[PDB]
């Protein structure tokens, strides 16, 4: 559903398609789509308030469409950062493998560093933490001291009673 | 109530129906709905204050609805941003349980990650719950000890 | 306890 084709020997018209679902217009003459896509991605831009999100995105896509002379590298990098932001999606070659393996590598491995960049935290949650399972020493602490106390009143008590002699 | 839909095989016209609820207006003409919708968001923006909270949502809505050769890319991430911010309403075909899902797992993922941002008071908080423990110690010895006085 | 009981015991003599 997300793909066209037709193929035939002689190309076959089937009677039963019906009228399409396309309307016919008029618009600007433009020699190649990469023109169409930036007048209209630029038509899009300059509308918009320059603290908007999708303001970069916008410049991103325009740029990547830029044809000229000797832009191979400037192409390759902008490429990349687009990878980068999760919008290219890539076309099934190398960079679906390589470069989104190591993407998410290096989104995955700096997860410990973030979190210690605030996790100041961490170090009382743990004592906290570990003291909920140790301070209760002190009651069992108690509690021996209470069965040694009774066993002190009943030692004490025969020691009375043999003090009579 | 949500759906419009009439069935004939030769249309028919049931005559108990009466008249509808539509007014007859003129307006300006479009060759497709989109132009039409995207002329009436247009029109919408430009009459509210730049920092008003439903502007980017409207934004996304016109360029949904924006078509072009070459922008398949752009309208998947615009839709997909769309989708996350729970206005896009999933058709039930396969986004509803993979995008949503995954939306909805990495809501309920970072929520200790925002606490832990400032809990700083769950360790004091927890050691609140530790002297629960720890202060009645006191209090048993102050039991214990009347014993160890009366005894002597 | 043990101790002191073998103890209780023992001052019986």
């Amino acid at each position: 559903v997300v793909d066209r084709q037709t193929g035939a020997v002689v190309a076959l018209n089937d009677l039963s398609v019906g009228r399409y679902d396309v309307t016919v217009d008029v618009g600007p003459s433009y020699t190649a789509r990469r023109d169409a896509t930036v007048s209209v991605l630029t038509n899009v831009l300059s509308s918009m308030l320059p603290t908007d999100p999708m303001r970069p995105a916008i410049q991103g896509i325009i740029l990547d469409n830029i044809d000229g002379e000797g832009l191979d590298d400037f192409k390759e990098y902008n490429r990349n950062q687009l990878l980068i932001s999760g919008i290219a999606k890539p076309r099934n070659e190398k960079e679906q493998q390589i470069v989104q393996q190591a993407q998410m590598a290096a989104q995955s491995q700096p997860n410990p560093e973030m979190v210690l960049a605030q996790a100041q935290m961490v170090a009382a949650q743990a004592e906290a933490q570990k003291a909920t399972n140790e301070t209760a020493q002190t009651q069992i602490k108690a509690f021996t001291a209470q069965q040694d106390a009774m066993e002190s009143q009943a030692n004490t008590v025969y020691k009375l009673a043999q003090a009579r002699n």
